[PDB]
Parts: C-alpha cells; structure tokens; sequence
C-alpha cells in the first residue's frame, strides 16, 4: 500500500521524481529501493521506455573503463579495503576485487582528489542495497558473474553522483570537510550552546571527533542498516549529502546531551564522542534523527 505507492510511481510512464523525493523522505521499502535509489540519484531516466537502453550503456561505459585501466594509489586501498566493516561482506573475496576495481577507477578518474580513505565506505551501501535485489546474511557467492559486473557498474555511477555532490571534502587538505565542521561549530553553538562550551570547557574540537562524522558520512558512528535507511533521505533532500548532513550531524551530537554534560573526563569525554552508543539503533532511533535533523533545519 504504501508498497503498491512506490510501484506505482515508479512504472511511469514518466515518473513524478518530486512525489517519489516527497515519499521517500519516510524511508523507502526494500523491495523497491534499489530502482528508487537510481531514479532519485539521476543515474536512470524518469521516462521507463528510456531506461533499459540508458542503463546498458551506463554499464558498458564503465566495462570500457576497466579494460582501459598509480602503484601508490593501489597499495593504499589494498590496506584499506582488506580491514574496512562490515567484516563478514568484506572478507568475501569477491567483494574485496569489486571494491578495489571501483575505488581504483574512481581515483584514476578523479585525479585532484585519488584515493582519500573514507571513500571506501561510500561504496558500501550502494553496492549491499544492489546486490540485495539478486538474493534471498548477505553471501555473494550465488549470483552469476554478469550480474555481479552489473552491480559493480551501478554502484560505481551511483557512488560518483553522491561524490559529485562533495567534491571539496577529497581536494587536497580536505578543505570540504574544515569547512564543514566548522559550520556544525557555529550551528551547535546556536541550538545547544550548553553542549557546545561543555567541549571548550573540557577541550575537546569539534574536528578530534566530527572529521570522521564528515569524511565517513557518519558509517562509523552507526550500524549499516542505520547508513541505508539515512541515505534514504539524504537522497529525497535538496543537496542532502551536503547541505541536510549538517543538520543530521548535529541532531546526532545532542541526541547525548545527557552523557556528554555529566562526562568530566577529557579522554573519556573525546572516546564517548568517537564511539557513540548506536550498536542496537533500529529504524526508530533514525526517524527520531531525522526528524530533529528537520527541525534543526528551520531553527537556524
């Protein structure tokens, strides 16, 4: 029903892209997401008949890149990638080429960034909802070969849409991610100024801790499952992995007001901040952020 919506939606025959962007801002239902996901990133046309051609010769233009295709750039995400979460998914050694081969063409293609890390988690949640339309926990080891290279095409051109959307945060010193922490300095001092002279009292900068919050897009302060259902979001908002991540961040911090205002400890205060309790989050916990996140928003 609110399934038989999205269906709806999205059979065209040119979908309504500002209904689907207004329903998927609730979060989207499984069955539907991956092909949701591609509309509302731009990476398939609105128009249905237009689609299978279009997504065709999507993936052909990355096969052509992997036939195409710096020492330094590989070793980096052979590091990287071998020791990234979730470990179960990574340590399938299938996954770890695909995630390898995308980063590598991304960085080649992008050459005023390379590889940063951070990137690398990125690739995960666009590539975990894509291989979950070909699955009944999450094994790749029965999908066929052309199957999984579609995957990895589509996961590439959807990553690099959401990169392209934060070109700053992987320039040279990173002047994206300064920038937005500094604003997230600012946005708190306004909504929480007792959070806020709470760190300056016990020295903790907003960059010890949010440098990753920016980098990382928040994937290592909150479970997988919590990552998709965010980006859900992020990609039904006006610039959401730019502009609403702001927002979401700051939510975040003073959804611990609590724990942060009794912790008198520097250490222990900066290791709170850098390991948020969120090992049980559900989709709940995430509504509650997002929704907070929203309000934040017409505050300021």
């Amino acid at each position: 029903s609110r399934l038989d919506k999205f269906k709806q939606l999205l059979a065209g025959p040119n979908t309504d892209l500002e209904e689907l962007r207004r329903l998927s801002w609730s979060g989207i239902p499984k069955p539907v997401r991956p092909m949701t996901w591609k509309l509302l990133s731009g990476y398939l046309p609105a128009n249905v008949d237009r689609r299978p051609a279009t997504l065709q010769r999507k993936q052909k233009e990355y096969f052509a890149f992997i036939e195409h295709y710096h020492q330094d750039t590989y070793r980096q995400i052979h590091i990287d990638i071998p020791r990234m979460s979730p470990e179960a998914l990574i340590l399938q050694p299938k996954v770890t080429e695909i995630f390898e081969r995308i980063l590598f063409i991304w960085a080649i293609r992008h050459p005023a960034s390379g590889y940063v890390q951070g990137i690398n988690d990125l690739v995960t949640p666009f590539f975990v909802v894509f291989i979950c339309e070909y699955i009944e926990t999450v094994d790749v080891s029965g999908v066929p070969a052309e199957v999984l290279c579609n995957i990895e095409a589509d996961t590439y051109w959807c990553m690099s849409k959401l990169l392209d959307g934060i070109q700053d945060n992987y320039t040279f010193a990173q002047p994206g991610i300064q920038m937005k922490v500094k604003m997230l300095e600012e946005l708190v001092s306004r909504i929480d100024e007792q959070v806020h002279r709470h760190l300056d009292q016990h020295e903790v900068r907003y960059l010890q801790f949010a440098f990753r919050w920016m980098n990382n897009l928040l994937m290592r302060e909150v479970p997988l499952r919590c990552t998709i259902r965010l980006w859900d979001t992020y990609q039904s908002e006006p610039d959401g992995f730019s502009h609403f991540h702001l927002y979401v961040c700051a939510a975040f911090l003073v959804r611990w007001r609590k724990e942060i205002l009794e912790e008198k400890d520097f250490q222990e205060l900066l290791l709170f901040l850098q390991n948020l309790p969120t090992a049980h989050w559900d989709d709940e916990d995430i509504s509650l952020l997002l929704a907070e996140a929203y309000r934040l928003k017409f505050a300021f």
